[PDB]
Formats: C-alpha cells, sequence, structure tokens
C-alpha cells in the first residue's frame, strides 16, 4: 500500500491492542501520542530507497507464481526467494522483537513488522505476474498509471477521501466500526485463526495467501482485455472497494493480535 494504506492499518491496530502492548510499543517507538504505530507505518517505504535499505526492497512481497485468475496460490519456498521476502522478514523482526526487545534492533523490527503486515494483506504484493501488475498499464479516471499502483493508492484514497494521517486516522475508525460492530463482526472472531507466535512463517504464509486468494477471484478476474482497455474507476473500483476495505481492516485487527502476542508475558 502507499502511505494511507499504511497508516489506516496501523491506526485500526491500536484499536485493538492490549494496554501492556500499547506501553511495550510506546517504549520501543519512543513515541506515546495517540498515533504511536501510524507515525511509524511509512518508514519501511522511505527506508528502501537509501543506500543502507536498499536490501529490504523485496521485504514488502512474496512473488507468488501461480496463474491468476485461473489459479491462485503462495508457497514460501518457491515464491520467497534469495533475496528474502515478507515473510522471511516478519519472521526475522519478530524474532528480534520476541528475543531482544530492549536492544537497538528492536525499533527497526517493530517499524517492518507493522508495515509489513500491511503489504502481506495488498493482493498485488503477493503476486509475481508482471512484478505484482506494475507491468499492466490501466486508466484510472482518465490517468494512465498500472494495476499496482491503483490498488497501492489510487482507489484506498478514493475511498478513503484523502491521503493524510488526518484521513488515514477517519478511515481507520471507520473500519474499526465494521470490526467491532458493523459490516465484519460476525467474521472477524476467524481472522486469527492458525495465529501461532512460534511459528511467523506459517502464520504469515496464512495471511498472505488469503489476500492472495483475491488476485483471482478480484483483481483480475475480468481479464486483461477488459483491465487493458477500460477506465478502471468505474465498476471496477466499485467492486474492487469492499475487498481492499476489509483487507486494510484484517491487516490492522492480525496486525493487533501479532503485536499481543509479541509483548505478551504470563502473569
Ligand atoms: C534480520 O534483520 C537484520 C536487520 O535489518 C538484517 O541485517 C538481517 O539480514 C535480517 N536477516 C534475515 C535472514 O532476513
Ligand atoms: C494487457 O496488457 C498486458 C501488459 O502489457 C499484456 O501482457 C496482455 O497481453 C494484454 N492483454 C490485452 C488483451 O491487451
Ligand atoms: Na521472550
Ligand atoms: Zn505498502
Ligand atoms: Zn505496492
Ligand atoms: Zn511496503
Amino acid at each position: 500500500w502507499g502511505n494511507l494504506g499504511h497508516e489506516t492499518v496501523a491506526y485500526i491496530a491500536q484499536s485493538f491492542v492490549a494496554s501492556s502492548t500499547e506501553s511495550f510499543c510506546q517504549n520501543i517507538l519512543g513515541d506515546d501520542s495517540t498515533s504511536y504505530l501510524a507515525n511509524v507505518a511509512t518508514w519501511a517505504d522511505t527506508y528502501k530507497y537509501t543506500d543502507a535499505g536498499e536490501f529490504s526492497k523485496p521485504y514488502h512481497f512474496i512473488d507468488a507464481q501461480d496463474n491468476p485468475p485461473q489459479s491462485c496460490g503462495v508457497d514460501y519456498d518457491r515464491d520467497c526467494g534469495s533475496a528474502g521476502c515478507s515473510i522471511s522478514a516478519i519472521q526475522n523482526y519478530t524474532n528480534i522483537l520476541l528475543e531482544s526487545p530492549n536492544g537497538s534492533e528492536a525499533l527497526n523490527a517493530l517499524k517492518f513488522v507493522v508495515h509489513i503486515i500491511g503489504d502481506i494483506h495488498q493482493p498485488l504484493h503477493d503476486e509475481n505476474l508482471e512484478a505484482g501488475g506494475n507491468g499492466i498499464d490501466v486508466t484510472y479516471d482518465g490517468e494512465t498509471t498500472n494495476l499496482h499502483h491503483i490498488w497501492d493508492t489510487n482507489m484506498p484514497e478514493e475511498a478513503a477521501g484523502g491521503y493524510s494521517l488526518s484521513v488515514a486516522k477517519t478511515y481507520a475508525d471507520l473500519l474499526t466500526e465494521r470490526i467491532k460492530t458493523g459490516t465484519y463482526s460476525s467474521k472477524k472472531d476467524s481472522w486469527t485463526d492458525g495465529i501461532d507466535i512460534k511459528d511467523p512463517v506459517s502464520t504469515s504464509m496464512i495471511w498472505a495467501a488469503d489476500a492472495n486468494t483475491y488476485v483471482c477471484s478480484t483483481v483480475l478476474d475480468d481479464g486483461l482485455a477488459y483491465i487493458n482497455s477500460t477506465d478502471l474507476s468505474g465498476e471496477y473500483y466499485d467492486k474492487s472497494q469492499p475487498v481492499f476495505e476489509e483487507l486494510i481492516a484484517k491487516a490492522g485487527y492480525r496486525l493487533a493480535a501479532w503485536l499481543d502476542l509479541i509483548a505478551s508475558q504470563p502473569s
């Protein structure tokens, strides 16, 4: 996702974490504001453009070598690659936070976890085809862009009504309501099935496989004849919106559950 998507995920997570988890995270981050997670949720996307952070570019993706829309699937050993991926990064940075939460690596580990759990939920962050749809040029509200970009940015910004941190906070409030009492309330109790702090690869792969199913059902199901030739701000956006909204919600809810496990101690 772009910045709005990441900040939205982070604000949702803030709404679900336990107080002890909040305190654990605020201490690591040096920030006890009511935007403590949201304020770091875009860091990985700036860091990757620097010489020191170049190595972390592949950590935003798992390039699933499936055959969408006919068939979708993610396989860790097949898809991660030698340079690492979102799944291997979740394992690395989660383990840093379990083993050395007071060390010098915890800060960036936590910022990575907050970001990357968001990215795992962007279906085209879990898809090899045309570099996750970057190579699929499209038209969106008259502008030339690509399919990856509209999932990261154009569509969630349109739905949220903007791109800023405050717009993200308002959007997060909306989606949080959907989880607690609204649209998602009767299904969110299954959204952490399979979660296991002792197995970050298994856990994150469940989430990645879930998001990747939407590459076939939603992202590419209209077929490339339609996608290449139709302005995607109309009916395409209409069908995409419930999907990216539920995935952003899932990302925040799952992020919060994961942070709770990271911070947890038996009293
Ligand atoms: C774990 O994270 C550290 C710090 O970013 C990095 O140096 C290291 O290569 C990572 N290890 C793996 C296996 O990804
Ligand atoms: C759509 O564009 C992609 C990317 O350039 C191409 O691989 C695909 O064949 C195109 N399909 C049609 C129908 O133009
Ligand atoms: Na521990
Ligand atoms: Zn992103
Ligand atoms: Zn992206
Ligand atoms: Zn990213």
